[PDB]
DNA sequence: CCTCTGCCTCAAGACGGG
DNA sequence: GCCCGTCC
DNA sequence: ACTTTGAGGCAGAG
């Protein structure tokens, strides 16, 4: 994430995020991190402190997980495009098993080089998809033109389903994309450190005014804001401007029936769901291909 | 105003019966 | 609708 | 990670 980017945007850009009914996102497309669900669903999915598991002990959760909430996005008229990571632990084990239930549920996935946050906002960039739903504003970092929050909330929730749109946010900042990582660096991000005495009023500030940290850190005063020592800032820079990420046009999406009869020998004979849920499960998954 | 830091509170998936 | 036990 | 974890809201110092 982006420490306090979306509180900035609400603060200083809110026209940059849209509030719109799941009524209109029906026959939309979207890329969905993969790797960050599962992870969620071993956390989210528990009975007694422990997770999910047939006889055997084997984990559960993350196939609990992502066999509902595809469905009910399904249901919505959403389709997903799964996203896994490239180069509570999500093992190859968990990738496997989620990769062979979206095999099975005719749900297509892809394989990111590197960080699937960027994978996902390069599909949105191709015109792949829709948007990224997520929760993590890096994905505009990464040049996403689109990002939906909440998307698979459920309605008890009541969190409004929200557009965050990447050419209203640089508009609104007066930024370019190459300043806008400068800024989202300075607010705090997983690849390097952040100034300290720097925070969202003041990197805007000064964004604005010098358009690069490079520039920033000639015009700061040393004595009163020194920087840390070795700052990749370059390194992060070229992270998020210039990503490792999957090629949009190598893999045709597709969305298929569901294999029902696989689905059962995989969930319930070897997994123990319930033959009835999962039955239940398939029907609404092909009800809603209609 | 602005940014910390420390203290605090509470959500964290989906389903289905009552 | 919500509450809350259960899912595996 | 619910016999825990962590993100965010708040108040006040500097
Ligand atoms: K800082």
């Amino acid at each position: 994430g982006i420490q306090g980017l979306a509180k900035l945007i609400a603060d200083v850009a809110p026209s940059a995020i849209r509030e719109n009914d799941i009524k209109s996102y029906f026959g939309r497309k979207v890329a969905i991190d993969a790797s960050m669900s599962i992870y969620q669903f071993l956390i989210a999915v528990r009975q007694g402190g422990d997770v999910l598991q047939n006889e055997e002990g084997e984990t559960t959760s993350h196939l609990m997980g992502m066999f509902y909430r595809t469905i009910r996005m399904m249901e919505n008229g959403i389709k997903p495009v799964y996203v896994f990571d490239g180069k509570v632990k999500v093992t190859k084990q968990h990738n496997d098993e989620c990769k062979h239930l979206l095999s099975l549920m005719g749900i297509p996935y892809l394989d990111a080089p590197s960080e699937a946050e960027a994978s996902c906002a390069a599909l949105v960039k191709a015109g792949k998809v829709y948007a990224a739903a997520t929760e993590d504003m890096a994905c505009l970092t990464f040049g996403s033109p689109v990002l939906m929050r909440h998307l698979t909330a459920s309605e008890a929730k009541k969190l409004p389903i929200q557009e965050f749109h990447l050419s209203r946010i640089l508009q609104e900042l007066g930024l370019n994309q190459e300043q806008f990582v400068d800024l989202c660096i300075l607010l705090g991000s997983d690849y390097c450190e952040s100034i300290r005495g720097i925070g969202p009023k003041r990197a805007v500030d000064l964004i604005q005014k010098h358009k690069s940290i490079e520039e920033i850190v000639r015009r700061l005063d040393p004595n009163k804001y020194p920087v840390p020592e070795n700052w990749l800032h370059k390194e992060a820079h070229q992270l998020f401007l210039e990503p490792e990420v999957l090629d949009p046009e190598s893999v045709e999406l597709k969305w298929s029936e569901p294999n029902e009869e696989e689905l059962i020998k995989f969930m319930c004979g070897e997994k123990q769901f319930s033959e009835e849920r999962i039955r239940s499960g398939v029907k609404r998954l092909s009800k809603s291909r209609q």
